[PDB]
């Protein structure tokens, strides 16, 4: 009808994440690349695993971390409805 509302999105909320994550120069993450193409290393894939579960209550293991794209990690996350 007349009234709408659009909502937040998992994506954006997962990509600014790990552009705090990222170790090398770069100053944000790029959706179409893996964590493992950023060069993130295990240490900071935890870090990353630890707010991922503070901020969603989903855990994920580094495995699919490392394989895994931005757009990948957001839609395992989104599986479910939180709003
Ligand atoms: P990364 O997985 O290369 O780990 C580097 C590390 C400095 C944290 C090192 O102490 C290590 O090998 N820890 C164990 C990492 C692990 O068990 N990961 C889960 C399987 S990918």
């Amino acid at each position: 009808g007349p009234g709408s509302m659009y909502g937040e999105a998992v994506t954006e909320q997962l990509s600014r994440l790990v552009a705090g994550f990222v170790p090398d120069a770069a100053g944000s993450v790029d959706p179409d690349r893996t964590l493992l193409e950023h060069g993130i290393d295990s240490i900071n894939l935890m870090n990353l695993r630890f707010e991922i579960t503070e901020r969603f209550g989903r855990t994920l293991p580094l495995q699919l971390l490392s394989e895994s794209t931005v757009p990948v990690l957001a839609a395992h996350l989104s599986a479910d409805r939180a709003h």
